[PDB]
């Protein structure tokens, strides 16, 4: 008797058929499976899934702009970055060994010329590592620099020497300070990059998810749902948009809507039914998005 709870179960039942009792990532099922399991004649019931809706949809958006990102074409483009404000990354093993022969120099609170600590690290880096040129090694230094772990004295007929800053004379800290930096270049530049991805490309492995996640909360605001949907217009506009994803635009605004704070006001039926409907559509799109086109 009630139009408006059968659309919205009638909805949800349509969603649950994507779960295998692979059609989706293990995120969309994990939050696929919350708000199937929400309880739509209660309004704890109906709050929860009004919040469950919010986030399935703010995932999709996040998928769908992951689909049309191409990381060849996003990895060169964080080195340019790099290189344009005077600094390198010479890759995994060698910016490891170089940092290193920086500590290793600086430490014990030596104090050397800019010119005297490249040619230091350079003839130390020789051996397991021949490509390294005094530019290159430079740039590295700069990166430093521009990290601010220097302390620099001036003098008059003679160069500046550099010191370490007594809270950077570790190999955790410096490299943190490092990484940090290169994270800031990349939000100069405009690329949002994942933990995921950093970890594969300043260490070559998975393996540093965690430290990477710790600097981007301390560098980076998380984007709201609606600057996402922002950002897949972007993409859309500039792909011309052959799928016709733009047509998902109204049902993610109306989600990103929802407020999921949780002094929130309960949903009326309507609100309700509108939503579900409105993360059907979207969810759907995903899949036939990517069944489809790649």
């Amino acid at each position: 008797e009630n139009k408006h709870y059968e659309v919205a179960k009638k909805c949800v039942e349509d969603l649950a058929l994507y779960l295998k009792p692979s059609a989706l990532s293990r995120p969309m099922q994990r939050k696929l499976v919350t708000l199937v399991n929400c309880q739509l004649v209660e309004e704890e019931g109906r709050v929860r899934a009004m919040r469950a809706a919010r986030s399935l949809g703010e995932r999709t958006v996040t998928e769908l702009i992951l689909q049309h990102q191409n990381p060849q074409q996003l990895s060169a483009n964080l080195w340019a970055a790099v290189r344009a404000r005077g600094c390198q990354f010479l890759g995994p093993a060698m910016q490891e060994e170089a940092l290193k022969l920086v500590l290793l120099a600086l430490e014990d609170g030596s104090a050397l010329s800019r010119k005297v600590l490249v040619l230091f690290v350079v003839q130390r880096l020789e051996p397991r590592f021949p490509q390294a040129s005094k530019t290159s090694i430079g740039h590295v230094v700069q990166l430093l620099y521009r990290a601010s772990c220097f302390k620099v004295t001036k003098r008059d007929e003679d160069s500046s020497l550099m010191q370490l800053k007594e809270e950077f004379r570790s190999y955790e800290a410096l490299r943190r300070e490092h990484d940090a930096q290169i994270v800031h270049i990349a939000m100069e530049a405009g690329l949002r990059i994942s933990p995921e991805q950093w970890s594969s490309l300043l260490y070559g492995d998975l393996a540093h998810k965690s430290h990477m996640q710790s600097i981007i909360d301390k560098l980076q605001s998380p984007e709201s749902f609606a600057k996402s949907v922002q950002e897949l217009t972007i993409v859309l506009q500039r792909t011309g948009d052959p799928a016709n994803l733009n047509r998902l635009r109204p049902h993610l605004e109306l989600l990103a809507n929802i407020d999921p704070n949780p002094d929130a006001v309960s949903p009326t039926w309507e609100q309700l039914e509108n939503a579900m409907v409105a993360v059907k559509t979207v969810v759907h799109g995903l899949v036939d998005f990517i069944q489809n086109y790649s």
